[PDB]
Formats: structure tokens, sequence, C-alpha cells
């Protein structure tokens, strides 16, 4: 039933690791999941729906790790606490690499996958700065931007400095580097005076 | 003589203000700078050539701007330096907001393009990092991060902070306070000894 589905999708995401969806037809995926191509337009419309259902995946996984640390509280020190919330996005989409290279590209030519990004941005800007308005209300960090354009700005610098990387794209931080050097700008940014 | 090139230019720089390159035609820029379409074809080969054009005069534009800061030091405070610079680009792309656009989604389709913005990007940060290695010879930036990486990742975050807040994506700071935002990162991750 749905293996068929699956299977579209994870012939989809093979395909993407050596080229883009561009260079991927419908037969391909139909023949990689082991059925014919009309049976395909049964499960979806177009290849570019496969890269979003793919994306989305991507995109809600790194999401529910994120609730789960939000609800399960590591204890450690405050930059630990940052390290662990950026490693969900560094393990998530580190792991994806080419739904994440692919669903990056679509957003340009998809209105869908635009709007599934800015969602999960906007979510992920917002509970940013919930934490750093808790880190400012017990006297941890001091008041210094706006919350929300601080977390806006270094949301962004993560989304362009970790897709970089994983592309292995000139200029990018190496991806052994980019983990502590993220965190570090975090930290400095969030805890800084001056 | 040239001043046809210059119209060509002008033509393109305009169009792109209300509309993307696809939805731009020879027929548009060669009308619009009052010359047919095949004396077009003298001074380009393709409207994406012209695109190209006018992206390396802007990013030509921004690095020679920020070389005269580089040879003429304004007379201020390290976090007032630092200020000056990132307004280069501020300024500088924020006044070609179209091309910057255009320019952008470009990189995807155009491998001169992507060669174009690597080649000046790789220029800001080792200028950058030689900067921060400035400061940390004279003591008064702590030695932390690697010079070259800290730069790369707040060059990148720029890249996308400025480009979303000009675009007015959702999300992205509000253009009036994009200047500041990433002024306070730069400093306290240049600086911050934690
Ligand atoms: F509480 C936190 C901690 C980290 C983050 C975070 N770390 N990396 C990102 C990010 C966002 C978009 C794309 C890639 C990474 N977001 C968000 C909320
Ligand atoms: F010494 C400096 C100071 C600022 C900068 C800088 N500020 N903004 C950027 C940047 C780079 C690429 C795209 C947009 C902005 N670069 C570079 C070197």
């Amino acid at each position: 039933g749905d293996d068929r589905e699956l299977a579209i999708l994870a012939t989809a995401e093979n395909l993407l690791e050596d080229r883009p969806l561009a260079d991927i037809s419908v037969d391909d995926l139909a023949k990689g999941a082991g059925i014919s191509r009309p049976t395909f337009y049964f499960y979806f419309p177009s290849k570019e729906a496969v890269l979003l259902t793919l994306l989305d995946r991507v995109v809600n996984q790194a999401d529910m790790a994120l609730q789960t640390l939000a609800e399960n509280p590591a204890d450690t020190d405050r930059e630990n606490m940052w390290r662990t919330g950026i490693n969900v996005f560094f393990e998530t989409f580190g792991s994806h690499k080419a739904v994440t290279r692919a669903g990056q590209a679509a957003r340009a030519t998809s209105v869908e996958v635009a709007e599934l990004w800015s969602t999960f941005m906007q979510k992920w800007i917002a509970y940013t700065a919930a934490v750093i308005d808790a880190e400012r209300d017990r006297g941890a960090a001091p008041r210094t931007l706006p919350a929300h354009e601080l977390a806006t700005a270094l949301n962004l610098m993560n989304e362009r400095t970790l897709f970089a990387s994983f592309a292995g794209e000139q200029p990018s931080v190496p991806e052994a580097r980019v983990l502590d050097t993220l965190v570090h700008i975090w930290v400095t940014s969030i805890y800084g005076e001056n």
C-alpha cells in the first residue's frame, strides 16, 4: 500500500544524491520504486511534489527533535544548551544532504517549498527568541538587541552557513568546524554586554 | 558608442525593478535602449550576460568602497570601525536591490555569476580575517575561533541577512534594523571572551 509511496520517496532521495531533480525523470522514480509511470501519478502529481514531501519530512524531523530538547532540558551550562539545539539542525540536515540541497534550490521555483521553509523558520526564530527572553528574564543574558531581531539574524546565519558547509561551497566553513563556529557566534552575541 | 552599452545596462536595471530576468526579453532591452534586436547582439550575447555585467559593476563598487575605507581609516572606536565596513555592503547592495535580487537568483543557473560571487566573497572573508588578526595582534581581540572560520560565518550571515531584509522575505530583520543587528553580532563575536 503505502510502501509504494515510501518506495518512491526512497528512490527520489537516492537519485538526488548523484544528480539534480531536473535530471531525474518520473520514469526514473517509477522504475526505482518498481512501478509503472501512471501508477506513480496515482501517488504524486509531479516529481516536484515528491521533493516537497521529502523536504517536509526532513523539516518536521528537525522540528520534532527540537521539541524533544525543549521538553527534555539537558543538565549543563548555557553554551552546551545552545550547542545541543544547533546540533539538531546540523545532524538532521547533515544526514539528509541531497534533500537539503534540492529543497534549497526548489525555494526559487516552488511557492509550496518557499512557504514550507518560511513557516518553519518563523517557528525556529520564535523559539530562539523565547529562549533568549527566558535567559534575559533570569538575569543571565543582557537586554541588548530586540530578541526577535537577534534570533532572526542567528537563524539566517545558520541556514546559510550550514548549507554552504554541507555543499562544500567556496567559501564555506569546513563541516567539522561549523558547529563550534556557530555556537561561538550564538553564545557571544546572546550573552555579550560588548 | 559605449552609451549604447550603458543604455542597455540602464534599461536592464530599470526593468528588473518590476519583473524577473525571465519575464524580460532581448526585445524589451533593445526597445528600451532605442536599438534593434540584432544591434543588441553586438553588445551582449544574451540578456543573462547583461545581468552578469550589472552584477559585476555592483560587486566591484562595493569592493572599491571597502578598499577606500581600508586605505582611509576613520578615527573612532572598534564598533564604529566594523559598522562603517558593513555599511559599504548595506548601502551598495541596498542601492541596487533589483540587481542584487536577480544576481542572487542567477547563481543557481549561471556558473559565471556563481564564480563572480565566490571570488569576491573569498576576498571579503580574507579581508575580514586580516582585520580580526590585526585586532588580536594588538591585544584588542581574544584568540578564540580560527579568524578565517569566524570571518566566513559572519560574511555568510551578512549575505543571507542583508538580502532577506532588502527583499522583505518572511522571515527577515526590518531593513531599518539590520545594520545594528549585524554590527552587534560582529562586535560581540569578534571581541567576546565568552
Ligand atoms: F533554541 C534554538 C537553538 C538553535 C536553533 C537553530 N540552530 N540552527 C538553526 C537553523 C535554522 C534554520 C536552518 C538551519 C539551522 N536553528 C534554533 C533554536
Ligand atoms: F572589514 C569588513 C567589514 C565588513 C564586511 C562585510 N560586511 N558585510 C559583508 C557582506 C559580504 C557579502 C555579502 C553581503 C555583505 N561583508 C567585510 C569586511
